[PDB]
Order: structure tokens, then sequence, then C-alpha cells
């Protein structure tokens, strides 16, 4: 059922929305149809490498009853020597009403400053949370 993964990613999204304007962070969480969930609350925990997930995605894009969803918002700004990067990737694959793979990557090199980007990232994290509640 991957309920563990569900709760872990819910908590990660909560903390991301909470610390959007507070502190850098890095959250990874990935589960497959076998249920093997791997997390990474620190950067170097997953900086050492999702392959089968994207391979199955691309294969299923081009047999049936599949519901696939993926979102990826990434923006970087390298100015004055500072390379502030931010990245959010979410994706779930569901073959024949059976969750085959779920993946979440949230990454923030530091606190956000653009009000527009803050609102966009909050809205996207909330959308991912609302979808994750539906995937239970």
């Amino acid at each position: 059922s991957q309920q563990e993964f569900l709760e872990r990613a819910r908590q990660y999204l909560e903390e991301a929305r909470r610390d959007l304007t507070t502190r850098p962070y890095y959250y990874y969480v990935g589960s497959d149809s076998d249920g093997t969930t791997r997390e990474a609350r620190s950067r170097e925990e997953y900086a050492k490498p999702e392959k089968r997930v994207r391979s199955l995605i691309e294969e299923l894009k081009n047999k049936e009853n599949y519901e696939i969803y993926e979102t990826d918002y990434s923006w970087t700004e390298t100015e004055n020597g500072e390379t502030r990067t931010h990245h959010i990737y979410f994706a779930y694959v569901k073959k024949d009403g059976k969750l085959e793979a779920l993946l979440l990557r949230i990454e923030s090199s530091g606190p956000l400053t653009d009000e527009e980007t803050i609102e966009k990232t909050t809205r996207l994290l909330d959308e991912i949370y609302e979808k994750l509640e539906s995937l239970s």
C-alpha cells in the first residue's frame, strides 16, 4: 500500500512549505511496486545515486489502464558567485489501478526571496500534497 512512503512524503512536503523562506533543505523519497521505500533527508544521503522509475515512465508513454503523472519545477540563479538552485519533482505511475512507482524530490539551496516564486512553490507543494492524499 506504500502507506509509509505516503506519510514520509506528506511530512516532507509539510516541512518544505514551512521552511520555504527559512532554511535550505533536501528531501528524497522513492518507492516501487515492491514497496521498498528509500528516503534522504540530507543531501549526501541520495547524492549517491529512480532509474527503473523513469525507464518505466518512458516505456509506458509510447500496456493499458495506466495513469501516469509527473511534475518538475526547477529554477536556478547563479549571480555574484552564488548559485541558488531549487528543484521539485513529483511522479506517480499506476498500472491497472495498482501503484507501480512513486517518487518525490524537493531541493532548496537556501531561503526564497521572490514573493512570486514563493507563492508558486507553495501552490505546487500544496498540489503535490493534495495528490498524495488521493494516492492513499
